[PDB]
């Protein structure tokens, strides 16, 4: 009974000096080769086990959810300050969000996505194929669900509350560290930066949390039981500052979601741009299945592989959360022959598996093959875990895969794509690149 | 015996909301008025107890300082994967460097020297506009380099330039507000220093180097004469790698950097105020003359001008935070409990603005640090190196580099800019900027 | 959410200034008649919580099991000292121990029982209805079983092996305390003496220790499979697949079957003070057993009556009126209060064995308690005289076993006299020293 | 490199509970050095406990290291979730004054250290008169021991004696002393082990006591009394320095501070107990003592403190004789406070430890002859006393013995003032005194008969 071999660290630094000059990933991967699916690498003085590979990475957050659920000291709360209780709410809370977005797939996504598509179809109609950059289309969109499933109806694209929200939750901003800067963080065991908050886009911080306050505000006078129209009032359901708050704070996660499947389409698109001939294989399943006189629905996807097997492809190379998402063991556990005491922080490197060669024939190319059979049909492929598994498994996966599937394929029954570049020059190294791309009505 | 007061917290933001639009400086200043100079703020889940005014953060790093002296999680070992004996030899390791820096304090004359390259380079300009950013991490990481590998770079030296860069090297990484409300969510930030990538070829090649120094240093090195803080190294080697080294180096360096924006900020400073840069002036000329260069003992006899570094120090306040600590045992502190393991950040800034110690926080004044018969004054209230078991290693030496580089510099030229004194804006790190030097 | 509330501690002493006159369970008594069935007490400066009562007991053992198995400091193994994986082989070991005692239940258990019950009446008839002390004959009886169960063959009552460790494991010794070194103690935060410290603990062992060997040595010598005999060469399976554990596992065992042999004792003594009662079970014997077979296990469901009272025997005596304290092993909450990780808790069985809301008359012996009103056995919930949930006894089968067919097959074949009258008998946990007197019933 | 001190592999549940000699567990600790040095881990049950041997060894921990070494077991730990911190506090303060107040007893101004030695005078008065009284009967001197060293701590507390006799005095004798065991097999030992916990635990037995209520009464009946008559700045005993402190919980706070000063006496009493048989297996020495007494104290006048300066041999005799008695072989248990570097091996916070007191007290570096009676252990050439660094008794370091001063004031004038007007005998010749314990490091029961010298 040992702990996960790993490369012999340095004071203050751990094992900084030892990664590839190619970035982090690549030396997990080299240090697969020598030390194997689960190993220990150092930063800082701190431990963490690295955990490579589907197998390795299934059996721990699957086969041992409860053990390896643990989120990270920043998240934990400490009695002896905040007392128990709080611990327990918090518990209480999780559950009920986890029960709530069941609920939501149990005018449900697949209505209010179908709904949502056909606006961007006209807003790209209104384009008249003008070159452009989706990244501010697929935000309004993939957000706008959001919307819908938090205050009851889309906003308008262009309507101010939504832009000034938009800017909240995605506002980039950056932080500027030194090398030097950084080595002496490590030396202090505290970093220079932290969380909170927004400078200037905190400028609608102040008018987003009042916007809920409005909504609330209307929603409780209009409010209904058993008919909870939307998340609010299923909010003032459970009730019946702090309660503007913690809505936003759902609101918050839920948009760092959204982000990540606006993402995934910007990237989809633009692989799409760089393969055409399968654009146009898409384009002909649609049409083959869903004709040219109905929106797609969400039951189509059942009688369409192609399409499925290629948006899998997508999730597969974008490798939006290379890393998954780091947690902390609960309870000392036993893993693949090695000992995980409890507390120990965890990485199930997502892309591992994503990239695992025991599962996809060719990792690292775009290969829809990876998800068909001989006959052509989906084929469950164990490495696809872009959503991480197990008890923490990403509360979206069923309202962010339904984006996915429709926005995609109603796109492409209604325009087809061309860009400036020309295919072969498209580079998919990256986040995805900013770039340029025009809808063309068909 | 309770917990130091504070705001009431919200799940996985803590009291986050509750910051002034102004930033979290200010925030901590409107909490001192409503709670006091000991209280409880939260970020994320964690609670941390954040120390103001000079009276409180002495108490603390000073009158307790060991049990105020603990370092953040990061820099914990833990012995279940590293055992204990790692966690010693650091403990050893490090009061070896504490021992070093004390038989340091030499650097006079090698800041004096670099010193004077400094104003033959400062003649090369021919009074021409520049950005002294460059000029002032030079001459300070020399300092460094003198003190580390016995002697300093030629300004232009390639190599020097490549570690310039490492160390220097800025690069930033990318948050959105919702990316970040969901790292407080996990428990887990997005980026952890050093992680990055990376100037791995720099490093590398420094790495490497540091290989060649040590390898040249060991041929020819002997006592009772160590040259330089490589040997000291391979001595206590020999007494009982690469890597090591590297690591004392980039603190220094850490270190140094703070020193040259300390003379960035203090110049520009010095550009809206000229008629103090002229009273230095007179003063350099009445105590060190017109032929000699500026020397340590000079200072004792230059109170204006002691007092005038000392303010630019005040008012610079490069880092206004302090460095968090960590308790060390559970303690009783002004009258609250404070729980082993308890982070707590002891605000500089709050000491070196702290009314209760300087007439006027907030604009630039030397009277601060001056009797009525205008000698140099203790004022209990400065304290931008920290105070206690952890207080600045390399106090000596800035403080060195602040007196010289600075009066040197003042004694040989004049400074002129573009903006006229009124218009110099000195609210933010210094911005960029330009200046000139006229030789006298 | 808050703490169990209690009464206030004292420097040092904590609660032990508080308690009754009367004993520690009377206190624990008056007690929760003012705070209620979960309170906190102080032993010295460490708390304690007490649990009270069978709804209590029952939803902490059962309802939260795994947050309330945690065992003592003393059993806990230190990683920093031992490491992980002894944690784990332990636990391991643990589940196979778990495994084989249930196995023993599924030549077999019941017989093994059966055949040394004849062995006691033989005894019992050669006593010529002498007047004894049956002390000895009970803790011998019991014993056999284990042994019969771990070496493969009951020893005869005078075999000098047998008696060498019936010796060994029933062996009293006692250590002596004042009041002064007492409170002492408390401020050291350390007792004067450790299980396991005397002398004497050692040298009865090591010579307990070299039969074992031999018996591994022949049993080794012998044996095929699954032609295993005993719990000796599944040792030697799992091994194959030392003397040191079988010892300690035995040594339990013996632990568990001195509480059984008391359970007889006091079993015993009782009837002789209700003689009437005695009466009946000999009818009921008679009426299902008639007068010329063994009693056997398979009879018990058809004697209520008997069993009832068996089951007011164990409920009466109630020899682990504290349980065996636990120690909870998650931050929990319960019953509207927390309970942090780590805290130490009494589930006081006697406090749910003497539980009104369970027994007509908690104090008198009454196999009514037992009985629905057409007289067959009733479930009672009060009755947990073996604890319940994941620690459960673990000789529960084996125990009760012993207890029906060693309580039947004598009063089958004899009937029981004493000096005393029932009227004078003393029920004043220890069961009084006696003299009793076995006629057979010929 | 930094490593934990070696020791014994051990077992599941057990630990090393295996492989203790048949002798007893310090014979244990004895072999377990040999093979492993001066400082190693043995484990009772799961847990490990880092085991001192020798002078040197156990006076860096608790000498060098003290503030390490000074940490109290878990028993004595309060828990800040349950009771908060500031009771730790208190209790912290609380001890200070405690240890404090042991001083003010001691030295040496104002009442100190003369009124203690006048009081020990008197009641070692009434021992010799009670002695008298004995007209030379054969006794056991238990209770007899047992009652003069109380009456000190009595004298101390309440401020002044009882008489021998009276009611209130054998009551708390009673309650202080009042033996009483619990009873365990070999199984439900290795039972507890497995549990995590002990069946038994202090004060959870419901004997102790009856008087426990009555006594408590009693210094009600005192601080009463005391209350109403007591004046500063001259505070006669403990109960109203008590009553000081309060007026700038009541009985009970007095109740423990008693008990533990009563815990301690009992070691006195047994220390004069074993030192009296000692002397009758060794009459030769026992004239000695009354020689020096003679040439010192003379025939006139009670012994008084200053003269165990002028007295070497009594002295070293007395310092033997606490030496070989060795009443606490195991010391107390410490706890470590900070991960600690000790002796090239590393201790974690929090770790058990035992100073094994005997293990000093018998050590070969500093005894010429370990286990033989012999006063020349603490006399050099010349016959004056010499320090001897293995003469630790009383322990040393942060926590040692509070009563250190008290207790051996007892013993020099306890012992000279009896072999000053009497001398001693008993049935049993000298060459038969057996002075090996009993099953316990307690002396062996016996008779003895004082004799006035007139
Ligand atoms: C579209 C592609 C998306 C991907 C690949 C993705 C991926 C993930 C991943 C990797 C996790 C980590 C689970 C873990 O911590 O083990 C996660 C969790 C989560 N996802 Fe998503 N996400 C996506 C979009 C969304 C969306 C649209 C939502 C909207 C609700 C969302 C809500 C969440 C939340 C709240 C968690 C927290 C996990 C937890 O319960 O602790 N994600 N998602
Ligand atoms: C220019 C003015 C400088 C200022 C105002 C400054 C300020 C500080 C402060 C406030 C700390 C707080 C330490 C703590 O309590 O955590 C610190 C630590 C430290 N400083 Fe500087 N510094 C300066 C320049 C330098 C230089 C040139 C060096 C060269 C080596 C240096 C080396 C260090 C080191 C090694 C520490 C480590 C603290 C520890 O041992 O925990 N500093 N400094
Ligand atoms: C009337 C007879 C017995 C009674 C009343 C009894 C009662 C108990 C009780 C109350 C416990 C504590 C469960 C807990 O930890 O909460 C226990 C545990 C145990 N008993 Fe018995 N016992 C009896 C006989 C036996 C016998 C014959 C054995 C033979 C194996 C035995 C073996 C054990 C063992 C090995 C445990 C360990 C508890 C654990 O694994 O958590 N006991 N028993
Ligand atoms: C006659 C021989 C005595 C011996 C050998 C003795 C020995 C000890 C020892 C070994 C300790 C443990 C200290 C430690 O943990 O290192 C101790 C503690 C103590 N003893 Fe004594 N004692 C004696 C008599 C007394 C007397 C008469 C008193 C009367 C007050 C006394 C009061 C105490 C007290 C109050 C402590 C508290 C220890 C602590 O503060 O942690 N002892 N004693
Ligand atoms: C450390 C902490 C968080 C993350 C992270 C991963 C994915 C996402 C986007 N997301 C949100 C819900 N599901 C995916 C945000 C943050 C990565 C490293
Ligand atoms: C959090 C992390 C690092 C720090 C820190 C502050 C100052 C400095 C500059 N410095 C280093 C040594 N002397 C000055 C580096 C890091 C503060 C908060
Ligand atoms: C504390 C420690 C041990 C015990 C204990 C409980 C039961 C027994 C007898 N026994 C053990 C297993 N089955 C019955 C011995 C000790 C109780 C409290
Ligand atoms: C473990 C726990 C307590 C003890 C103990 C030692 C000495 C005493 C008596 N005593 C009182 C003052 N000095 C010693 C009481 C208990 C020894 C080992």
């Amino acid at each position: 009974g040992k702990l996960p071999p790993g490369p012999s660290p340095l004071p203050v630094l751990g094992n900084l000096l030892q990664m590839d000059r190619k970035g982090l990933l690549r030396s997990f991967l080299r240090l697969r080769e020598k030390y194997g699916d689960v190993f220990t690498v150092y930063l800082g003085s701190r431990p963490v086990v690295v955990l490579c590979g589907t197998d390795a990475i299934r059996e721990a957050l699957v086969d041992q959810a409860e053990a390896f659920s643990g989120r990270g000291k920043i998240a934990v709360v400490d009695p002896i300050f905040q007392g128990y209780g709080v611990i327990f709410a918090n518990g209480e809370r999780w559950r009920a969000l986890r029960r709530f977005s069941l609920a939501t797939m149990r005018r449900s996504v697949e209505e209010r996505i179908q709904e949502e598509a056909r606006c961007l179809v006209e807003e790209l109609r209104k384009s008249k194929g003008a070159l452009l950059d989706n990244t501010l289309l697929f935000h309004s969109i993939t957000s706008n669900i959001i919307c819908s499933i938090v205050f009851g109806k889309r906003f308008d694209y262009k309507d101010p509350v939504f832009l000034r929200l938009l800017d909240l939750f995605f506002q980039s901003f950056s932080l500027i560290s030194s090398f030097s800067s950084q080595v002496f963080e490590l030396f202090s065991g505290f970093l220079k930066y932290f969380p909170g908050t927004h400078r200037q886009i905190y400028r609608n911080l102040q008018e987003i949390n009042t916007f809920i306050g409005q909504s609330v505000e209307k929603h409780r006078a209009t409010l209904d039981p058993s008919n909870p129209r939307d998340f609010i009032d299923v909010y003032l359901l459970r009730m019946e500052f702090h309660h503007q708050n913690l809505i936003l704070t759902v609101l918050s996660l839920f948009f760092a979601g959204t982000e990540t499947t606006s993402t995934t389409l910007r990237y989809g698109f633009l692989l799409m741009l760089k393969y055409p001939h399968v654009t146009e294989r898409v384009q002909k399943e649609i049409e083959q299945v869903i004709g040219s006189h109905r929106p797609p629905a969400l039951d189509d996807r059942a009688k369409m592989p192609y399409t499925d097997a290629v948006i899998h492809e997508i999730q597969r190379l974008g490798d939006l959360i290379p890393f998954g998402v780091p947690h902390t063991v609960t309870k000392d556990t036993q893993f693949r022959g090695y000992v995980i005491p409890k507390n120990t922080e965890v990485f199930p490197v997502l892309s591992s598996a994503l990239h695992d060669p025991r599962y996809f024939e060719t990792p690292n190319t775009f290969n829809p093959g990876h998800f068909l059979d001989a006959n052509g049909a989906l084929k469950r492929n164990e490495g696809f875990m872009p959503f991480s598994l197990g008890k923490r498994i990403c509360l979206g996966e069923g309202i962010a895969r339904t984006e996915l599937f429709l926005f995609f394929t109603t796109i492409l029954q209604n325009f087809s794509i061309a860009s400036p570049v020309p295919p072969e020059d498209i580079d998919l190294t990256p986040v995805p690149p900013s770039y340029q791309i025009r809808f063309l009505a068909r």
